[PDB]
């Protein structure tokens, strides 16, 4: 079982410590303890961000998502998601709910399986385990 | 190495997915054992009763795992007496919250929480645990 | 046919001062009216008052597990908790949201309720007279 | 003595639509006459889809000073004119519907009636009818 | 003359995790009360049960109340409709300037059926509510 | 200390149209401050121009201020600016509770910059002001 | 020139039946009517409850080109339809109200008249009408 | 095939340019065309619209509909029309959106299989020509 | 019979482009019209909100009528509204232009629950016709 | 006597997807009908915005009238809005389905106010009538 | 040309204790720092303050009825003021709205402006620069 | 000492389909010049393309001049972006956002910027260079 890790715009700057690149090796170890292989990319683009998800869709795998600003202003990034047959964890680093609040919305959410906020880091790797289990 | 798990009004009522909260506590109890930690897992349905709990755990610097169940839309208390926790509170709604009424979608918790977690169904608490034993 | 009477938080403080409301039949009087009603319909009435949420959603858990219908007074709580409406979209049976005031002729926040929708249905500004009337609606089914 | 039973636009597709319950409007008058004759009182049960003819009926009632039991249709949620007819009402005025309007769409949630009215009943189906009915048989005021 | 001090959720865990814990401001407004020469009796539970009770008590009793409501403040109808009832002075107090923390702490359920109130002069609040009540 | 008890638009006519007036305010006022070793200088203005002097002063002097804007409390960012420069304490005063009225009396510019805030109290709440102030 | 005064819903009903908030529909006509002859215009008073029959009534002005004085009771409120057919209006038309409107329930304070209308008088009473046809005896 | 077409309030006073009766022979020639009967009524009475939505439930005959201001207003209009088994296209001339923000909310759009908007006139036939295809 | 015809901010401006009549041409022109009805118009105008004050206080204590076109106060002054307030005798608030018609924010008014009635859109004419009501009343 | 119909976001995903016509089939009838009426229809499909605001810059430059279907960005971008906004010529908005009948954020979009008209909940036919509407200027 | 540049409340307390902040170029220095930069542009600055919006109101008049610029910084007023508002709409000359911190960075009530509709144009958080970059952009036009 | 000036979407289409883009971008340099700096000036309708010259301009420490456009009411992901920053940004619009439609009325930016100057034409541009020259 494949994962597809989407790491939406501006999450490439992490660190500027936990680079993106630590992100993406510190996954693909739990991922492999975990039985599964995790495919993590990151674009600042929407239409590549929708593109990758419309992969996932024909390939009916899961999608752990953490979409950055896109999460909170674009309908056409959660149309892409909603056709997902197989489960969506939506995922931020940090605690959503505590800083402006346009960021407590999200149109993520409510076509999503779960939603993991604040936990760092861990968050997808925890996400991955999820989807170890369903 | 004490953790505690909190669950609030109707959760005594879980199984009537299946799991039941006898079964939950059980989960939590050897899953947490497993990555060295000791799961106090308690539940009410009154609201001071938590209070007393959140408050015990602010004393003794021990991390929360808090499912408030509809307190979590409602009581301004609550949020005081977690805010004032020092080890992390983890915020946990077994369904997801977001895809059902308007109203559940804002949390009083979710701001003074260190992080929630929501939709993943009961596997919510044993992560949330998973993320206690890391950091 | 057992149907349950609950009454929330103030309820217990009936007539008797607020005396403008409200109307003048204190609990105690509430309690033998209903009564009253009851066995003329044919059903027994349990009837119970707490100003406790925990003690509320433990006699509709009961109510859950028994399939028993519920009228429903839950005072403030209408407008704010949600922990209740969770407990009473749990029963299986008929659940009928009776206020003795008219909601809707005072403050603004008194025109909404969390139980309404998950309610069978809802009697509004009748006075007293609402609980016997749901009690109707209940022994005809 | 009388009674005014007043249904605003639509409840003449009662029954039937559809159906969803099956009582039809000409049986739900036979249903609230036989009613409220059954407890001294005589039931005059209109129906119409014009908000004029509404008009018409209210002002009467008020004239007469006869109590109304009102299902105004989608009229509740957004007539001026008719609230301001019934206001003028000095006999209890009892606005009443089939559904549960809670439950619903949320421009549904809101009356111009239900302040200047004695009391709602909502969501009992067509016993609500019957229920208003008690109400007033057991007072006048 | 009594007043009645009733501290509602997690009152009782001042100065522990203001300045004042629980304790001093109870030993405070008993000098405070004998400079005043009244009787006041201090109260504090996290149950909104336990405090309805309480007013209900002082409502029967024709007493004041002096009311720092917590959270309880923001959120609840039960608590207002059973303040609505008193008929001796009731005068909401908070400790902190509610009005300078997050926007949900500006509505308060109680202020528009209290007497007055009295908010961020800290524990000083009890104090000049209490003599506020002295001169009746 | 000297404190500044500031009234704004229409706080003249106390009293004209309960019954005490402002010329007597200032008295009560001016005799609970000797009796509390503090001297008082109480004014009055329409002027949101002129109310805006007295606080440049205040500042300046880094005195005490009580005020009751009167309406310009639910409509001036101007006034608020003002009294954000205050060092010294801000209490805010309504003589009647502005929370049972109509609810654009609901919101203060000032409340969120005020040290504290006492409503409802009448007349005595210039008095509880001029109390807390004489402590710290 | 003719004037048009138009009376919407429960506005046959004013006097006592409906008290004070004083004089009849009837009396109204008679001032109205009177009013309009020492300032030599005549009133043409028509009250209806009927949406429709406002309609056309006021599309007939839009037709004569004449002046309308509008007093639609609680449709002032809610009606679009209402405030598209005063939209068409070539000649003046002046919203009245005989209540304070602004003294009531919050929902009154909206007009969906007011926009399209030359004018309004509000709280005045009767004679809101009567201001009206003076203001329109003028122009 | 029948097809009700109904005008709602201030709709008998058309001038786009053409007039309301230009406007039953333009839809008539044009009804003829696709092999319709297309039966073309206009009130300024709700109570009329009403039974004419009622007629048409009955028959279960298609509806073109234009409220004109009750597409704004009127609940009770909504219910009638919500009772239809055959498609209901609603249908505003103008473009309502782009003239006062209140004509931007309609209350018959949810219930209805479609609209058009802004087309003018012409916005008529293409109704008829949907209901030719079904 | 005095009656205080009070215009505040911006008033003076009548002028002076456009929709032709100048303060002090209305002025005259109220005062004229009050006279041929047998009244005493008092017509001021200040763009000073303390000023405004100073002579709605005056008018209560003398139960004298008031006449007010208050300018954008109208759309922001509690202060205003609650000197207006106590007034005993009728308080007519007008509006030259229709408010109406205009930005959202023009729509609400401060003075209209206090006031007896409110005359909106009707031109410099607005005025004349609350003296005509003040005459019956 | 040029036709533009830009298909926006996940367009290209039509009848994959919610089992009924391919976006390729899609393109084919617009064609077919475009055609039958003596026009060329240009017919283009992208996920990305920069790229549709191209489409659009086009048109405008050319005069040539287009048929939308933005998708998701119908409820978001401003900048799909000034783009279209410079059309000389008929722009018409497109749904496939009934938009009002669904989320309530669905319910407003950014180019109702300055598209010639909406289509809604018309099905693929949409695209056809615009079409047919298109062929009368 | 003229160029007035308005100041209203609160602006003559600029440097000390001005916060801000905490400095602090004083109004005063102020004054000094735009005529000098005006007469390099050839200009002629007339800066002014008033905390009096009666006072502000006026000079505003007298721009209009001389057909200057007019550089604003109302201060307080500019979220409140539609009296301001007014007479800065009969400016035939062009009307620049100054402010000299960010007011999006602080209270969402600051984030509205009465004046910015009317206003040829604004500037904001550039500190006491933006009166400078005003006379620029008004020595072009 | 580098300053950047960035264009967002439409902005390419500024002059009649007066000043151009091709314009704007010689008077943004020679008065760049005449003050000192070196504007490099650039358009783009893609988010991504500007999000990656920002993220440029913030591992340089170089000053940014933005127009982003419509985008200025609609991303948050532009938003962010520019919070990282350490040097100045000045937010420039050529028309009055206030003179216009209601939803023009809310930057996603503002609150970040340094500074905003808006309707002032064209002339923005070089006001908020002359702001830099001097810091
Ligand atoms: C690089 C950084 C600025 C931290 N990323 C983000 O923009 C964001 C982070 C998040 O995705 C996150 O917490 O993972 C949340 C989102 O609201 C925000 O857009
Ligand atoms: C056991 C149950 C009755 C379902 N508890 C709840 O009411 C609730 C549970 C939740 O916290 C939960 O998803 O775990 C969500 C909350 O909105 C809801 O009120
Ligand atoms: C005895 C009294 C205090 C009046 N009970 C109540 O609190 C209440 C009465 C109600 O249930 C009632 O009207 O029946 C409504 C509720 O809003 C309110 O809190
Ligand atoms: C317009 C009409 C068809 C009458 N609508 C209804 O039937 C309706 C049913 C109800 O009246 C009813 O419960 O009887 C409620 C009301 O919201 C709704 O309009
Ligand atoms: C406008 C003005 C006349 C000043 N109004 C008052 O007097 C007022 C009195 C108050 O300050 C007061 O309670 O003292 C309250 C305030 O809301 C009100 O504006
Ligand atoms: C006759 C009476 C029932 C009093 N008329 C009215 O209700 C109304 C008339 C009004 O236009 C009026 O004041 O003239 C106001 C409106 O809100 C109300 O519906
Ligand atoms: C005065 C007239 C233009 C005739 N009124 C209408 O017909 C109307 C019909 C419309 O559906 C239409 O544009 O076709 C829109 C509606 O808001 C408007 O009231
Ligand atoms: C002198 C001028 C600038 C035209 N006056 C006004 O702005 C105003 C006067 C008004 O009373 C008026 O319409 O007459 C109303 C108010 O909204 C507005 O501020
Ligand atoms: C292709 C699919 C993702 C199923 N469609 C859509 O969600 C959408 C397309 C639409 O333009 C459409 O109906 O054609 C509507 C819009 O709300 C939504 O973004
Ligand atoms: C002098 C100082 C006290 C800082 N002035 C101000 O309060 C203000 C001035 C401002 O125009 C300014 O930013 O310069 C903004 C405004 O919101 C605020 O009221
Ligand atoms: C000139 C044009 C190509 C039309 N640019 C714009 O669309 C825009 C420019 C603006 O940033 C501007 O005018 O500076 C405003 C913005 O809301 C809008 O998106």
């Amino acid at each position: 079982l494949i994962v597809n890790v989407i790491n939406g715009p501006n999450l490439g700057r992490l660190g500027r410590g936990t680079t993106h690149d630590e992100l993406v090796a510190l996954i693909e170890r739990e991922a492999a303890e975990l039985g599964l292989k995790a495919v993590v990319r990151q674009s600042d683009s929407e239409a590549q961000l929708l593109d990758w998800i419309h992969q996932a869709a024909d390939a009916a795998e899961p999608v752990i998502l953490n979409a950055g600003g896109l999460t909170h202003t674009s309908v056409a990034l959660r149309d892409a998601c909603a056709e997902l047959s197989a489960p969506l964890i939506e995922v931020h680093i940090s605690n959503v709910h505590a800083r402006e609040e346009f960021r407590r919305h999200s149109y993520l959410s409510p076509i999503a399986t779960g939603v993991i906020v604040g936990l760092g880091i861990q968050g997808y790797l925890l996400a991955l385990r999820y989807l170890a289990e369903h």
